[PDB]
DNA sequence: CACAG
């Protein structure tokens, strides 16, 4: 996943109101710019900073890839001097109530910035342009000082796109794969939604949401404990990769904010807010043992789904 | 160049 920084002084009303991003495909003149090039870059699931009147204003989700467009005609006067022929995004923007002034933290940020495109002059002031990429260090810098309403948009929401696209063109592998036959083809797409044989297969292994109780088929999720996109086609179809879990359960070990000890200890992400455990009624503790073929499936979950610092 | 200053 990658962070971007779109400075909007001009058009910020306009880009928010119609939830986009856009940029002329060249400078006036013709001439290739870095920053609209950059418009080309950014993928669906990408965090976007938006800096207009001296603030950040929203923490941004792309939801499209650049795609051609006319230049915005609310823009007005305003984008007079832009060529017609542009770049627009999808983007799903997140209004903050902390609004940092990036200048009033220079000290905090300046060795973050990057030695070239920087979004911001050593002396905190903007650079005159529209798009540019925020290394990773400087996004966490930045997401401090915004504080936790930023977080939210990142961590097991926008980083998890990235994970939806890689499960798509998979899907589409599948789909396509001459060394195997149509039934498997089915049951492996089915059982990236917990349908199928999968299911079914779980279901001789497990009958109740480990964490709630419940028992009740249609009150509960068919979850892989190996995600389905890292696991070959034995495991996506394999009833000891799964659990049944309530919704909010799913969400939670699907996303890593919960993983699980082999003798069945919930571990708690220091990403997950303990309030969200508090306003569903989710005990810390032991939710029993799992079985060695289990085991094996959440070693893989704790060493690479579980979030960590 | 140039969606900030
Ligand atoms: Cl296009």
């Amino acid at each position: 996943m990658n962070y971007w920084w779109v400075s909007q002084k001009q058009t910020f009303k306009q880009e928010f109101e119609g939830g986009y991003m856009w940029s002329p495909k060249e400078n006036k003149n013709g001439t290739q710019s870095h920053y609209y090039n950059n418009m080309t870059l950014v993928q669906p699931g990408d965090v976007v900073f938006s800096f207009a009147n001296g603030l950040i204003l929203s923490v941004g989700i792309a939801r499209s890839h650049a795609y051609s467009y006319n230049k915005p005609t609310e823009f007005g006067v305003a984008g007079a001097d832009w060529a017609n022929d542009g770049w627009k995004i999808d983007l799903e923007y997140h209004l903050v109530e902390n609004k940092i002034r990036p200048k009033a933290h220079i000290d905090f940020i300046r060795p973050y910035l990057p030695q070239k495109y920087s979004p911001l002059q050593d002396n905190g002031n903007g650079n005159q342009a529209y798009l540019f990429s925020v290394p990773h260090e400087l996004a966490s810098k930045v997401v401090e000082l915004i504080g936790s309403e930023a977080e939210e948009v990142i961590f097991g929401f926008a980083d998890t796109t990235e994970i939806t696209t890689t499960a798509d063109a998979i899907e589409c592998q599948i789909s396509n794969d001459a060394s195997i036959d149509e039934t498997e083809k089915h049951q492996l797409v089915k059982s990236r939604r917990g349908q199928g044989i999968f299911r079914s297969r779980l279901e001789q292994v497990e009958s109740r949401c480990r964490v709630t109780g419940v028992q009740l088929k249609n009150h509960l999720i068919a979850s892989h404990i190996k995600p389905w996109a890292v696991s070959n086609n034995q495991e996506r179809l394999d009833g000891h990769n799964g659990l049944l879990l309530a919704p909010h359960v799913d969400h939670l070990f699907d996303k890593g904010f919960i993983s699980f000890e082999d003798n069945g200890e919930m571990i708690v992400s220091e990403k997950l807010n303990l309030d969200v455990l508090k306003a569903w009624s989710i005990s810390q503790g032991n939710y029993g043992y799992f079985s060695k073929q289990q085991q094996e499936y959440m070693c893989y979950h704790r060493e690479n789904v579980f979030k960590k610092l």
